[PDB]
């Protein structure tokens, strides 16, 4: 089965928003063909398999997200599948070469510790760094609400991209920390 974009985050306007492009019956059977006519648009994506929803961010390029949530699946394009461009389950990365009418971030250079992490439903919340690939959530939240959004982007306050969201620690059900894949990791990842 493939990934499949279902729907995306927009960030070009004043407040994001979700934006829904495929329902279930559509992401099954795009999932199954593996051929996606559908526009593509933006950096973050909403992406599906058959029993996961998760995101996917352009940086570079190149479409990443989470290991966990795409295995080494193809992803479903407008001339078939399209096979994974990088895969490291070390880093719990993968990644496609972007698709086309899709737009990339652009990677920070400010070197900023105030980001910004963006969940699947559009919420942008603030996040401390505290190390290369760690965060402090100033204000936690659950874990059930960040739940679908990993692979999703760590935004500088310049809205840069800092990293893929990957991973939470959960306390008693409750996230204060993020992990995430920094942009020089996906870096280093295209160089070597
Ligand atoms: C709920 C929002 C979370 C973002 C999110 N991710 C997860 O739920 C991932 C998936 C799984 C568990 N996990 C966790 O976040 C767990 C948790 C909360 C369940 C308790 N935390 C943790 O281990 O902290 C430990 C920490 C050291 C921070 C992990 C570092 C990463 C270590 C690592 C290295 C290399 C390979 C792999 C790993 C971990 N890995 C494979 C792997 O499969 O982890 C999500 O929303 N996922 S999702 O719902 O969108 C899913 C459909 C895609
Ligand atoms: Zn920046």
């Amino acid at each position: 089965g493939s990934v499949v974009i279902v729907g995306r985050i927009n960030l070009s306007g004043d407040t994001a928003y979700a934006q829904q492009t495929r329902g279930e019956e559509g992401c099954q059977e795009t999932s199954q063909t593996g051929r996606d006519k559908n526009q593509v648009e933006g950096e973050v994506q909403i992406v599906s398999t058959a029993t996961q929803t998760f995101l996917a961010t352009s940086i570079n390029g190149v479409l990443w997200t989470v290991y966990h949530g795409a295995g080494t699946r193809t992803i479903a394009s407008p001339k078939g599948p399209v096979t994974q461009m990088y895969t490291n389950v070390d880093k719990d990365l993968v990644g496609w070469q972007a698709p086309q009418g899709s737009r990339s971030l652009t990677p920070c250079t400010c070197g900023s510790s105030d980001l910004y992490l963006v969940t699947r439903h559009a919420d942008v919340i603030p996040v401390r760094r505290r190390g290369d690939s760690r965060g402090s959530l100033l204000s936690p939240r659950p874990i059930s609400y960040l739940k679908g959004s990993a692979g999703g982007p760590l935004l500088c306050p310049a809205g840069h991209a800092v990293g893929i969201f990957k991973a939470a620690v959960s306390t008693r059900g409750v996230a204060k920390a993020v992990d995430f894949i920094p942009v020089e990791s996906l870096e280093t990842t295209m160089r070597s």
